[PDB]
């Protein structure tokens, strides 16, 4: 079998770090996780990148003896790490139904006379063809999952080929597992640890907060012109704007082409020593511009990007996020420009109320809408990732547009304190409209028969508009005193932090709610 490459476990993981993979120290979280993983216990990671995700694994495989296998949907993407591990000397190999049997066979032999000390493997093929029958001879010493956040439901990402992981942990009972991801909120994070079976792991969630890259928006109006002079503006700086059509894309790298601008289109139509071409060329800073559909993903993530804009809103925070973090990986200074238009939102949200009624509408109902409130926030935007994530902040960033030009602000602890109370009088079990009605007295048959009438809250707010009341909610949802649980129909619900101003011991600046 492979075997371990250092004496000393706990010096092994820095001496790896730098001398295979030439990094000086540890990110944040990366050592805990790499010693834990060494120790065999069960791990959950939760990284701003790939990059200091992947060495969670990596390392730990090259100071164990035995196979480490790695689960993971990005097929081409596996092939790549493959090749940049082999040229690192590391002995890594990949396994999936896009290979011809005689290649898949020539892999299996590998990790069977134990050449192979890192396999990664589509989760289809793992589950297939008695794999796990042959996997038990192979001396397994450490199942990682990548992805992990596919696995749910609640994510924004389900693969039904990720649900059978789930019978990993009773087949191989003594085999110490580790999850990870990039993009996973609380509900999300919850459901990898009980789906795969992690028997009670180290959870390391790092923090959202990329704190170089600066967070914009803009409202569209003749927006073909408001993309190229932002392009213009940038004065050759790195970028990547994504569209959501490859006609877009297209049009868009041509009209840039057209004023001198350095820029190309990718897309899951070109061919792909074109597209490995394109990918090189924005890699060296041949290319300024890349424009593209979603396709041009993770993967190439060059260090120097500049800036991410997006002409169209994502469907999901956790799509925004990941799509604007492909933005300076280096550390220095980068922007994400979202150009946005309410009737965007409305024609997603037609899309969407269309399609098949039940749990999975109201699973993409729930992020749709808060993508929408994200994008009509009054709130530091930087904040409202990071409670959406479930980190908890209400320190306003200085380097996001609404922080640049804060709206007017009034004392909203009264208003606060009578929104927070409602929430908790009605057992945190209803969504923001019931909410709202209860505040504002309506005149409701459902309000009446739970009682939500001789509550002393009720009526409390009846003097403020229904747009006001539901901005004091959405700005405490994005403040983080108030979370919108997706397992409960989208529950109004309390956390720690509302503790202070609902007893009325702190006071709350908020915006005033814009009229709309
Ligand atoms: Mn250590
Ligand atoms: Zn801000």
């Amino acid at each position: 079998m492979a075997q371990a490459e250092v004496l000393n476990l706990e010096s092994g993981a820095k001496q790896v770090l730098q001398e295979t993979f030439g990094y000086q120290q540890f990110r944040p979280g990366q050592e805990e996780i790499i010693d834990t993983v060494l120790s065999g216990r069960d791990c959950l990671v939760v990284m701003p990148t790939g990059g200091g995700k992947s060495l969670c694994y990596q390392i730990p495989a090259l100071l164990l003896n035995g196979l480490t296998v790695v689960v993971s949907p990005l097929i081409s993407l596996m092939k790549d790490q493959v090749d940049q591990l082999q040229a690192n000397g590391v002995a890594a190999a990949c396994l999936n139904s896009t290979q011809t049997r005689e290649q898949q066979l020539e892999v299996m032999t590998g990790c069977r006379t134990g050449q192979i000390r890192l396999l990664y493997i589509a989760p289809e093929r793992l589950m297939l063809d008695n794999f796990l029958e042959h996997l038990a001879h192979w001396n397994p010493v450490l199942l990682a999952v990548d992805e992990a956040h596919c696995i749910s439901q609640w994510g924004h990402d389900f693969r039904p080929e990720y649900a059978a992981l789930g019978q990993l942990r009773q087949r191989f009972p003594t085999l110490p597992f580790m999850a990870l991801t990039a993009t996973a909120d609380d509900t999300t994070r919850q459901d990898i640890v009980r789906l795969l079976g992690l028997n009670d792991p180290l959870i390391q969630i790092s923090s959202f907060d990329r704190p170089n890259i600066r967070y914009m928006l803009m409202e569209k109006f003749k927006p073909l012109d408001q993309l190229m002079r932002y392009v213009q503006e940038q004065r050759g700086k790195s970028g990547i704007i994504y569209c959501n059509s490859r006609a877009k894309v297209e049009d868009t790298a041509a009209r840039l082409q057209s004023k001198g601008i350095s820029a190309a289109a990718y897309h899951a139509g070109l061919e792909n020593n074109v597209r490995a071409d394109v990918q090189e060329k924005f890699q060296r800073d041949d290319l300024q511009i890349v424009v593209a559909t979603v396709a041009f993903g993770m993967g190439i993530n060059k260090p120097n990007v500049r800036f991410v804009v997006h002409f169209d809103i994502p469907r999901n925070i956790e799509s925004y996020y990941q799509e604007t973090g492909r933005a300076g990986r280096d550390g220095l200074p980068a922007e994400a420009m979202l150009f946005y238009d309410p009737a965007d939102m409305a024609w997603l949200r037609r899309c969407l109320e269309e399609k098949p009624q039940g749990q999975l509408q109201d699973i993409e109902r729930h992020k749709l809408n808060a993508m929408g409130a994200f994008a009509e926030a009054q709130t530091c935007r930087r904040l409202v990732l990071l409670n959406y994530f479930g980190e908890g902040r209400q320190e306003p960033c200085g380097n996001c547009d609404i922080c640049l030009d804060p709206p007017k602000q009034y004392d909203g602890s009264t208003d606060a304190q009578i929104a927070l109370s409602t929430i908790g009088r009605v057992n945190q079990r209803f969504g923001m409209g019931y909410v709202v009605e209860v505040i504002r007295g309506a005149n409701n048959q459902r309000i009446r028969d739970y009682g939500h009438d001789k509550l002393k809250v009720y009526g409390m707010g009846r003097d403020k508009s229904h747009e006001h009341w539901v901005s004091v909610i959405r700005q405490l949802i994005h403040l983080g005193l108030v979370t919108q649980n997706i397992a409960q129909h989208s529950a109004l619900q309390l956390t720690e932090a509302a503790r202070p101003v609902l007893r009325g011991e702190s006071s709350l600046q908020l915006a005033v709610p814009r009229i709309v």
